[PDB]
C-alpha cells in the first residue's frame, strides 16, 4: 500500500502552492475580459499539420431548477429528446451529447418500441453518445461521495440495461466549482478522461497561460499517480456559445443561430448571427477560423473541442436545422480551403479525447499532473459562491438522513432474497432515484425556486418512507425464528424512531412506547448497525412513563437513564424563549451494543415504581424569574437558580466549562489536564446595502460578522450518570451541548424567522496557533489543507465543510465533525466557524429570479473533539492533505451512520430473537462496507451481491488498539461460488479471486466486490 502521509507527492500543478503564488488581480484582458488578446502563428498548421475541430452539439438539462424535474420534463426536454432522435436519425453526420439520465430514462420508458428501436441506433452508430451517465450531473461541493457513486451507479446501471453502453468520458460543465473526490470515483468506475468548467477565473487564465488547462489529476496523497484521470479543464466564462468558440464573445455570439430573433433569443454584444451564404461563407469562416485558433493556443494538440450548445437547447426542430445547416455550410468551405489548414466536424467528447490521446501517443504533447480542487469559485470580481454551502440547510441535513437511511435499507434486505410480491426493489429503486435526483447541483446546493425545492423534498420524504417499509420488514425476517414467520409485506411490524430528523422542535414525529398497567407491560425494540464492526451507543426512546426498565433479550438488566422531555417556546407573552416539559412523556436512555452489520434486541418493561437499574436525571433552570416545571411522574423536583457559570462530567471524559449565557468556555480532557479554552459564539452576517447583493449561490457580506446579542437567556441543565446536557434559547438558536462521556454531540435548532439579509454563523475561538492553516473535507472522502488568504476577500475564504473541518498546532486540534454540509472556514488563527442558515431578499443575478426567504427550522447536528496532537505522525508541512484522529473519525461515523431504532408495532411478537450477527467479522476501524447490495431479483439461479470497502486512513498517536478481524465480505453470505473485484458501479469484473477471498483495501483506497452464490 502506498504511503498516504509521509510523501509529498510531485505535481506539476498543487492548487495550495498555485493559490499561495498567484496574485489574483481582476484586469480588462480585452474582448476574453479575465484573459489576454490570444496570438498565434498562422504558419503553425499546415498541409502537414492541421487543427482537427470538433464541435460537440449540446443541451444542458437540469432536473429541476426554475421548474420541477417534471415541468421541464413536459415543457422542454421530452421535446429535446424526440427531436434529437429524429434529427439525429435523419442527419447521419450530426452528433449529441447527453448526460442526464434521470431524464433520459424518464423519456424512453415512454416510447414505444419502434422508437427504442431507433434510439438504440443512433447511440450504437455513435450519433448520440452519453457522457458521465449518471443520474443527474452532481454539485461538487456539498455531496457526499457515497451519493455521488450512488447516483453514478443508477444512471449507468440503466444505460448498461437498456442501451449497452457505459460511459468512460465525464462532462461537468455546471457545478458551481470542482472536487477532485470526481476523479477519484470516476477513475475506479472505469473513466478515462473527464471535463469541468466552473473553475476561478484566475485559475483558468494562470492555467492558460501555461496551456496547463489539460492536465492529470490524481489525488493530493497519491505519491505514484495511480488515481491519475486525463481532465480537460475549458478556459473561459461560460459553456454557452459565445464563450465557447473562441475568446471574444461578440464573434462567437454570432455562430449561434439560435440568436437572429424567431426564438426570443439575441446577442448582447449587439451583433447577430447572420445564415451563413455562398456570400458570406469565406468572411464568416475567416472570423470563426481565427477564435478557434486562438482558443488552440491554450492547448498543447493539434485537435481543438468546440461545445456548440446552452440550457435546454435543441429543442424545436427549426432549432436543429438553423445549428446543423449553417455549421455544415461553414465546414464544407473550410474543410475546403486549405489556407485555413483545419478539418472541422461535429463530433461527441469521446471523439475528442481519443484523437487528444492519439496526438499524446504519436508524441506531439506531454500533460502536466495536477492535485488539488476547484474550490470556492468565482465567476467574476469578487463574486465567490460560497453561499450555496449553506443555501436551504433543512434539505442538506435531510440529504445525510436519506442516504444513511437508502444505504441501512439497501444492507438489510441484501441479506436475503425477496418474492416480488414483497416490493422490496420496487422500493429502493425509488429512494436511490430520489435521493440521486437531489444530487444535481441546483439540489443540494440549496439555487433551486421554492416550488421545487418542495417537489424534492416531497420526493425525499417518500424515498425516507420506503427505506422505514424496507429496513422494517427486513428486520422482522432477520430476527422471527424461521418457521413462525408469516409476512405481510404490507405491514408495519416495526417503526422507525429517529431522534435527530426531522428533530425536536422540527417536528413532532416520534412515537411514545406506550405501557401501563392496564395495558401493556413491555415492548420490545430492535437496533441496527450498518457499520462493520462492533458498536455501542447510547440509544433513546419516548415512553409513558418515567418507571421503565430496560433488559436484553437474555434478560439481562441495562443500565438507564430517564430524562424528561423538554421542548423549547418562544413565548410571544413573556418575549422570551424558554423549556416546557412534558407530564406524560419521558425519555429513556441506554447503551445499546450491535454486532458488526447487525441487529440488538432489548425490551423495555414498565414497573409501579423506581427501578433498580434505572437512574433519573436532575434538571436545573438558570433564569431569573423563573416559574415551576412540573414533570408528573417524573421522580426529581426541576430546581432553579440565577444565570451562573457551570462545570459538567459525564463519566471518565471530558470535563466541560459553560458561561452563565450556556456557551462552552473550556474543555478539561482529564483530572490532571488544563482547561483549554474553547468558546462557542453566534455571529450574524449582513447584505452590502450598495452592490452586488449575497443570494442563494454567493456570500457578499457586508464586513465581518457582528456577534448576536444574547440578552440573558435561559439554560437548562440536565445531569444525569449516561448523558447531560446545556440547552439555552438564543435568538434564532436553541444551542444544545451534550455529553455522554467521550466528545460532546452539539445540536442547534435553527429557526432564522424572518430575519431577512442575515447569515448566522456558529464560530468556536481558542488559542491554538493555527496561523492560517485549517482543514475542510471534500465529499466526507478526505481532508484537505486549506490556507487563509488575506488577498482574497472574507467570502473566498469559506470553502465546503461537507463532514468536517479542524485547526491544529504542534501540539492541540479542534475538530469540528458535522450531520450536514454547510459552509465555513477559519477567519483568524485558533477559529473555526460554520454558516447555520442564510435569509437573502434579493436574487443575486445568476437566473435563479429570487431571494432565500423559505427558511424553516432545521435541526444542525455536530461532535466537537478537542485532542493533544503532538504525538500524532502527521504529514509534513509541504503535504496538501490531512487526516483524522481515531476518535473524530468515530464521531463522524457516530453522526453519519448512528445505530438506527426500531419499535415493534404490536403487542406481542411471536418468535422474537436477540441478535443477528454475532457471527459477522469486527472489522479494523477504519474499514468500511459503504454499500451492501443484492444486485440480483429472486428468479436468478446465481445470486449477486455487491460490496464497496473503503478505508480511510487515520493518524497513528500512539494507541496500540489492534486485534480484529479480516472482513471477507464474499464470505458474508453463504454457499458463495465466484468473487470477483469490479468496478465501483457494479458494471465490469476486473478481477476473478483466489479462493473466493475479497481482499481488504489500502488506506484511501475503495474497492468493490460481487459475491456469487448458487
Ligand atoms: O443549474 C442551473 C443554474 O444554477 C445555472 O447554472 C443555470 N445555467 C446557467 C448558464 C446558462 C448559460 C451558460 C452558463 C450558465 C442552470 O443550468
Ligand atoms: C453490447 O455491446 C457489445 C460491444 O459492442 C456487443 O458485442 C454486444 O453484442 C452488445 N449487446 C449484447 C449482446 O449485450
Ligand atoms: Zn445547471
Amino acid at each position: 500500500c502506498q504511503d498516504v502521509v509521509q510523501d509529498v507527492p510531485n505535481v506539476d500543478v498543487q492548487m495550495l502552492e498555485l493559490y499561495d503564488r498567484m496574485s489574483f488581480k481582476d484586469i480588462d484582458g480585452g474582448v476574453w475580459k479575465q484573459g489576454w488578446n490570444i496570438k498565434y502563428d498562422p504558419l503553425k498548421y499546415n498541409a502537414h499539420h492541421k487543427l482537427k475541430v470538433f464541435v460537440v452539439p449540446h443541451s444542458h438539462n437540469d432536473p429541476g431548477w426554475i421548474q420541477t424535474f417534471e415541468e421541464y420534463y413536459q415543457h422542454d426536454t421530452k421535446h429535446i429528446l424526440s427531436n434529437a432522435l429524429r434529427h439525429l436519425h435523419d442527419n447521419p453526420e450530426m452528433k449529441f451529447i447527453w448526460a442526464e439520465i434521470s431524464y433520459f430514462a424518464r423519456f424512453y420508458h415512454d416510447l414505444g418500441e419502434n422508437k427504442k428501436l431507433q434510439m438504440k441506433s443512433i447511440v450504437k452508430n455513435g450519433q448520440l453518445e452519453f457522457v458521465t451517465g449518471g443520474w443527474v450531473m452532481p454539485d461538487e461541493a456539498n455531496s457526499h461521495w457515497r451519493n455521488v457513486l450512488l447516483q453514478l451507479t443508477e444512471g449507468q446501471t440503466w444505460l448498461k440495461q437498456f442501451m449497452n453502453v457505459t460511459p468512460t468520458a465525464s462532462w461537468a460543465i455546471d457545478p458551481f466549482g470542482h472536487s477532485p473526490t470526481m476523479p477519484y470515483i470516476l477513475q475506479k468506475s472505469g473513466f478515462k478522461n473527464m471535463l469541468i468548467q466552473r473553475t476561478h477565473y484566475s485559475v483558468k487564465k494562470e492555467l492558460a497561460q501555461q496551456r496547463q488547462l489539460e492536465f492529470l489529476w490524481r489525488q493530493i496523497w497519491d505519491n505514484k499517480g495511480d488515481t491519475a484521470l486525463f481532465t480537460h479543464m475549458m478556459p473561459f466564462y461560460s459553456y454557452d456559445i459565445p464563450h465557447t468558440c473562441g475568446p471574444d464573445p461578440k464573434v462567437c455570439c454570432q455562430f449561434d443561430f439560435k440568436r437572429m430573433g424567431s426564438f426570443g433569443l439575441s446577442c448582447p454584444w449587439k451583433v447577430p448571427p447572420r445564415t451563413i451564404s455562398d456570400q458570406n461563407v469565406a468572411a464568416r469562416s475567416d472570423l470563426l477560423v481565427d477564435q478557434w485558433k486562438k482558443k488552440a493556443e491554450l492547448y498543447r494538440t493539434n485537435v481543438l473541442l468546440i461545445p456548440l450548445g446552452d440550457d435546454f437547447r435543441f429543442k424545436q426542430n427549426t432549432e436543429w436545422d438553423v445549428q446543423r445547416v449553417n455549421y455544415e455550410r461553414l465546414f464544407e468551405h473550410i474543410n475546403s480551403q486549405a489556407h485555413f489548414n483545419v478539418q472541422a466536424q461535429f463530433g461527441t467528447l469521446q471523439e475528442y479525447f481519443d484523437a487528444v490521446h492519439q496526438a499524446e501517443r504519436a508524441g506531439q504533447a506531454e500533460f502536466p499532473t495536477l492535485s488539488g480542487d476547484f474550490f470556492t469559485y468565482a465567476d467574476r470580481s469578487d463574486n465567490y459562491w460560497s453561499g450555496y454551502y449553506t443555501s436551504r440547510p433543512y434539505h442538506k441535513r435531510m440529504d445525510r438522513v436519506l442516504m444513511h437511511y437508502v444505504r441501512a435499507a439497501e444492507m438489510l434486505s441484501a441479506w436475503h432474497s425477496w418474492d416480488g410480491m414483497a416490493r422490496i426493489e420496487e422500493r429502493l429503486e425509488q429512494a436511490r432515484r430520489e435521493l440521486s435526483l437531489f444530487q444535481h447541483h441546483d439540489g443540494i446546493t440549496g439555487t433551486a425556486k421554492t416550488h421545487v425545492v418542495v417537489d424534492y423534498e416531497q420526493r425525499m420524504q417518500e424515498a425516507l418512507k420506503a427505506c422505514q417499509m424496507v429496513m422494517q420488514q427486513s428486520v422482522y425476517r432477520l430476527l422471527t425464528k424461521p418457521s413462525i414467520y408469516s409476512p405481510d409485506f404490507s405491514f408495519s411490524y416495526f417503526t422507525l424512531d429517529d431522534s435527530r430528523w426531522p428533530g425536536s422542535g422540527v417536528e413532532d414525529s416520534r412515537t411514545t412506547i406506550i405501557l401501563g398497567e392496564d395495558i401493556l407491560p413491555s415492548k420490545h425494540v430492535v437496533m441496527h448497525n450498518t457499520l462493520p464492526h462492533w458498536r455501542e451507543q447510547l440509544v433513546d426512546f419516548y415512553v409513558s412513563s418515567p418507571f421503565v426498565s430496560v433488559t436484553d433479550l437474555a434478560n439481562n438488566p441495562v443500565e438507564a437513564q430517564v430524562s424528561p422531555v423538554w421542548s423549547w417556546h418562544h413565548d410571544t407573552l413573556t418575549k422570551t424563549i424558554h423549556p416546557q416539559g412534558s407530564t406524560t412523556k419521558y425519555r429513556i436512555i441506554f447503551k445499546a451494543r450491535v454486532p458488526p452489520m447487525g441487529l440488538a434486541t432489548y425490551v423495555l418493561t414498565i414497573s409501579d415504581s423506581k427501578p433498580e437499574h434505572t437512574s433519573y436525571a436532575s434538571n436545573l433552570l438558570l433564569r431569573k424569574n423563573p416559574t415551576s416545571l412540573p414533570l408528573g411522574q417524573y421522580p426529581e423536583d426541576v430546581k432553579f437558580g440565577d444565570p451562573r457559570e457551570i462545570s459538567l462530567r459525564v463519566g471518565n471524559g471530558p470535563t466541560l466549562a459553560f458561561s452563565e449565557q450556556g456557551l462552552l468556555k473550556s474543555i478539561q480532557l482529564t483530572q490532571d489536564s488544563p482547561h483549554v479554552p474553547v468558546h462557542f459564539k453566534f455571529l450574524k452576517y449582513g447584505v452590502r446595502s450598495h452592490g452586488d447583493r449575497s443570494g442563494a449561490y454567493l456570500f457578499l457580506p457586508n464586513g465581518p460578522a457582528s456577534p448576536v446579542e444574547l440578552g440573558q437567556p435561559v439554560v437548562l441543565v440536565t445531569k444525569g450518570k449516561l448523558e447531560s446536557s446545556v440547552s439555552v434559547g438564543l435568538p434564532s438558536v436553541v444551542h444544545q451541548t451534550i455529553m455522554r462521556g467521550g466528545a460532546p454531540e452539539i445540536r442547534n435548532l435553527v429557526d432564522i424567522g424572518s430575519l431577512d439579509n442575515t447569515e448566522i454563523v456558529m464560530r468556536l475561538e481558542t488559542h491554538i496557533d493555527s496561523g492560517d492553516i485549517f482543514y475542510t473535507d471534500l465529499n466526507g472522502l478526505q481532508f484537505i489543507k486549506r490556507r487563509r488568504l488575506d488577498k482574497l476577500p472574507l467570502q473566498a475564504n469559506y470553502y465546503p465543510i461537507p463532514s468536517g473541518m479542524f485547526i491544529e498546532d504542534a501540539n492541540t486540534r479542534l475538530t469540528l465533525l458535522t450531520g450536514q454540509p454547510l459552509g465555513g472556514s477559519s477567519l483568524a488563527s485558533g477559529e473555526l466557524e460554520i454558516m447555520q442558515d442564510r435569509r437573502l431578499a434579493s436574487d443575486d443575478e445568476r437566473g435563479l429570479g429570487q431571494g432565500v426567504l423559505d427558511n424553516k427550522p432545521v435541526l444542525h447536528i455536530y461532535r466537537l473533539v478537542l485532542e493533544k496532537v503532538n504525538n500524532c505522525v502527521r504529514p509534513s508541512k509541504l503535504h496538501p492533505a490531512g487526516y483524522l484522529t481515531s476518535a473524530a473519525h468515530k464521531a463522524s461515523q457516530s453522526l453519519l451512520d448512528p445505530l438506527d431504532k426500531f419499535i415493534f408495532a404490536e403487542n406481542e411478537w411471536i418468535g422474537a430473537q436477540g441478535q443477528f450477527g454475532g457471527d459477522h467479522p469486527s472489522a479494523r476501524e477504519d474499514l468500511d462496507v459503504s454499500v451492501m447490495r443484492r444486485l440480483t431479483k429472486s428468479s436468478a439461479k446465481t445470486q449477486r451481491v455487491g460490496y464497496v470497502l473503503h478505508r480511510t486512513n487515520l493518524m497513528q498517536c500512539g494507541t496500540p488498539e489492534e486485534h480484529t478481524q479480516k472482513l471477507d465480505v464474499c464470505h458474508l453470505l453463504p454457499n458463495v461460488a465466484r468473487c470477483e473485484r469490479t468496478t465501483l458501479t457494479f458494471l465490469q469484473n476486473l478481477e476473478h479471486l483466489d479462493g473466493m477471498v475479497a481482499p481488504e483495501v489500502c488506506p484511501m483506497e475503495t474497492a468493490a466486490y460481487v459475491s456469487s452464490h448458487s
